[PDB]
């Protein structure tokens, strides 16, 4: 059977994917590749016929797709609207159809983001508030100290999608270095420290 990959299968936006097939059967009569499935007119994006090596795009076509007679598929300079599934449809010598399917996302690269501290100086017993500031809507926001993975507790708060961590009590040990780090599956950044010093 023929299997399809994404290359890579997450992909920043303005990059490259190749849709990979492997085991394209040797004796078709043409191939052709469909925006999403089930296979529909609409969605065709190029057909490609064996024998002859022309190629016609069809109505699903925006200039940045090229099918190579292996049946690989490269689209380049992605947008997050080319997130999705995609559709090989494979005409045999008789003229017996088979299909393929293959997806990929596609994310914008995270902005670097910045911490604030409510206050630097705080005395045990005290609540603090660190904010990771970032522009970016939908992304992972994980917590550091002293360049390690935060082991959260009881006494913390997590709030605005991990945006707002709260601290209270506050605690001897708490005095260290804090960065957020912020992530999708395709770029990852960190804030500036900030350190903080208990009483
Ligand atoms: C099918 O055709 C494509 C393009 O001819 C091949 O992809 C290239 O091969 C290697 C492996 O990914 C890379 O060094 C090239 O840059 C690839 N081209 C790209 C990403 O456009 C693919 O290997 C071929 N082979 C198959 C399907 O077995």
């Amino acid at each position: 059977e023929v299997t399809i990959e994404a290359v890579p299968p997450q992909v920043a936006e303005d990059n490259n994917v190749l849709l990979l097939v492997h085991n394209l059967p040797l004796a078709l009569g043409a191939f052709a590749w469909y925006k999403g499935n089930p296979v529909s007119t609409n969605a065709e994006i190029v057909h490609f016929v064996t024998g002859t090596n022309k190629t016609t795009t069809g109505p699903a076509h925006s200039g940045r797709e090229t099918v190579y007679s292996n049946g690989s598929l490269l689209i380049q300079r992605v947008t997050v609207k080319d997130t999705g599934v995609y559709t090989i449809e494979m005409t045999d010598e008789n003229f017996r159809r088979t299909e393929a399917t293959v997806q990929f996302h596609v994310h914008q690269p995270v902005t670097q983001p910045s911490l604030q501290v409510t206050n630097t100086t705080v005395k045990e017993l005290d609540s603090v508030t660190l904010t990771c500031l970032s522009n970016d809507i939908g992304a992972n926001i994980q917590w550091l100290f002293n360049s390690q993975s935060l082991q959260l507790t009881e006494r913390m708060t997590l709030s605005q999608n991990n945006s707002i961590l709260r601290i209270d009590p506050i605690k001897r040990e708490d005095a260290g270095e804090y960065q957020c780090e912020i992530s999708n599956p395709v770029s990852v950044k960190r804030s500036n420290s900030i350190k903080l010093d208990i009483i």
